[PDB]
């Protein structure tokens, strides 16, 4: 994905926030500024929280993009972040994103936060094996499963869901940092191997039997 003609900066990127911001990644004068993909090549970092933008369309061109930080917008399509491969670090919480099966190849994903949105089905997340960090709270998740080989994880906090099973944690051995609260959780046995857990979490659940958390050595 490249543009071949030097070209508005409005033109590639529509919202009126977003092609702010681009602007002032490249220190142009003005959005009707024409820009080369030389020019968007030398993008890897992007900084808008708090900023009323309503479509990321024109990120696409942004191959380089390593950091975006984006919340508490109004984002409902993130497909245009799909080819983005050198992605590490993603910030979109506060938003209302829906579908996230455009992350599904961003394999550099290291720290992802889509907490506060509209989320249901996470399985886009299941190959994401640099995952360490991951905050996915206060969404509409049920199903945890695409969680169970992402075993570089060690913050996750899932808080203010519908989860109920959470099986897919029991290999998760390098969690040190767990929020579980606010779901609709029974049995805990899943945490009984987690020996690294520092800080958990199980307030506003449904649990009657603790004793798996008696031989977690490292917990506070």
């Amino acid at each position: 994905e490249t543009i071949t003609v030097s070209t508005p900066i409005k033109q590639i990127f529509p919202d009126d926030a977003f092609a702010e911001t681009i602007k002032a990644n490249l220190k142009k004068k003005s959005v009707t500024d024409a820009v080369t993909q030389n020019e968007l090549n030398s993008i890897d970092q992007i900084i808008a929280n708090n900023s009323d933008i309503k479509s990321v369309q024109g990120i696409q061109y942004l191959p380089n993009l390593k950091t975006l930080k984006l919340s508490n917008n109004k984002i409902t399509d993130i497909s245009a972040l799909k080819q983005l491969n050198n992605l590490g670090w993603l910030d979109l919480s506060n938003n209302g994103i829906t579908d996230i099966s455009a992350l599904k190849n961003l394999a550099s994903l290291h720290t992802l936060d889509l907490s506060n949105n509209g989320i249901t089905d996470i399985s886009a997340l299941k190959n994401l094996d640099n995952l360490h960090t991951l905050d996915l709270s206060n969404n509409g998740i049920t199903d945890i499963s695409a969680l169970k080989n992402l075993d570089n994880l060690h913050t996750l906090d899932l808080s203010n869901n519908g989860i109920t099973d959470i099986s897919a944690l029991k290999n998760l051995t390098s969690l040190h940092t767990l929020d579980l609260s606010n779901n609709g959780i029974t049995d805990i046995s899943a945490l009984k191997n987690l020996d690294n857990l520092e800080t958990l979490d199980l307030r506003n659940n449904g649990i009657t039997d603790k004793s798996a958390l008696k031989n977690l050595n490292n917990l506070k």
